[PDB]
């Protein structure tokens, strides 16, 4: 079997993408953020403290005839930006784009950090990293992808994110009309639980390609592109007036400048990120300083190929027993 669902940016800066997901019987439709950097499926629910809920659609297990409390199980998660949430655990039926998994662990948020409460448009997260990072205790739980793998025509899903436009997550098949040229596959390390791979280098604008190994993770749940300080400095050096701002927390640039493109290497292939994708707009309303989409990973400890990079490509997450990542131009 297969599944296919449209994913939509939540705002005009592509800060995140939401995808409708059906949970329970009869279906309750929630808009979840598909996150290949985590491995929990957690939702706002009828159990979330009412003051921590501001416009989200909530999952109500009591109205689902297929929901079962997973007696004794809890979860607690903390994200790389300081967000967190925790609660108890149900199993229920979960469908994405026609693809149905029964007995999926649905982690019900009792508490959410303030950054989720202020994001009215995101009802929860659907983790698509490897199940070894799932936070359910005492019995670790499998991700939606892991649960669906048996029944999929092919153990893959693909991410086709749009620039200021809707895109597609496909499960179980590769749409050969969604990309141009060939798909270049590259090896994945699963040792930290992430879709971790090694980029073969980079180029700034029309400069020469610098061959150098950049290890990092493919993360649909992260907005920006976080790269080593040396790479990020060489990019922003080509933008007149760009500077790193401690008060803002990263590189900013005069909104009137035109940004060079950024190329990253996949094996021998090259993926070009248009300069327009790197503009994340004024730091505050009316400001003439704009926030850059390429920032340093020095403070994070891992390089992250977030949405800025992934939306320039058609991306194949191959969950074969030896996993790989595929990139194609589109
Ligand atoms: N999108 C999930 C996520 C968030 C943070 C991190 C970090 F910061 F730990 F690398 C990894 C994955």
């Amino acid at each position: 079997s297969t599944g296919s669902a449209t994913t939509t940016p939540i705002d005009s800066l592509d800060d995140a993408y939401i995808t409708p997901v059906q949970i329970g019987t009869p279906a309750q439709t929630l808009n979840l953020d598909f996150d290949t950097g985590s491995s929990d499926l957690w939702v706002f629910s009828s159990e979330t403290t009412a003051s921590e809920v501001d416009g989200q659609t909530i999952y109500t297990p009591s109205k689902s005839t297929t929901a079962k409390l997973l007696s004794g199980a809890t979860w607690s998660i903390s994200y790389g930006d300081g967000s967190s949430s925790s609660g108890d655990v149900y199993t229920d039926t979960v469908s994405v784009g026609g693809l149905t998994v029964t007995g999926q662990a649905v982690e019900s948020a009792k508490k959410v950090s303030s950054s989720f409460t202020e994001d009215s448009t995101i009802d929860g997260l659907l983790g698509l990293a490897f199940s070894t990072l799932n936070t359910v205790s005492p019995t670790q739980q499998k991700t939606f992808f892991d649960n669906a793998k048996a029944s999929l025509d092919s153990p893959v899903f693909t991410a086709d994110l749009g620039y200021h436009a809707p895109g597609t997550y496909n499960f179980g098949f590769i749409d050969t009309t969604a990309y141009t040229g060939s798909i270049t596959y590259t090896a994945v390390s699963t040792k930290q639980g992430f879709w971790e791979w090694t980029s073969t280098g980079y180029a700034v604008g029309s400069g020469t390609f610098k061959s150098t190994s950049i290890d990092g993770i493919a993360d649909t749940g992260t907005t920006l592109l976080y790269l080593p300080a040396t790479v990020v400095s060489a990019y922003w050096a080509q933008v007149s007036g760009a500077k790193s701002s401690s008060s803002v927390g990263g590189y900013v640039f005069p909104c009137s400048a035109t940004l060079p493109s950024f190329t990253f290497g996949v094996g021998s292939a090259r993926i070009v990120i248009p300069g327009d994708y790197i503009d994340f707009g004024p730091i505050s309303t009316g400001s003439s300083s704009c926030f850059g989409g390429i920032q340093s990973s020095a403070g994070i400890g891992i390089n992250i190929f977030g949405d800025v990079a992934l939306k320039a490509a058609f991306v194949v997450f191959n969950g074969a027993t030896t996993p790989t990542l595929g990139f194609a131009s589109k």
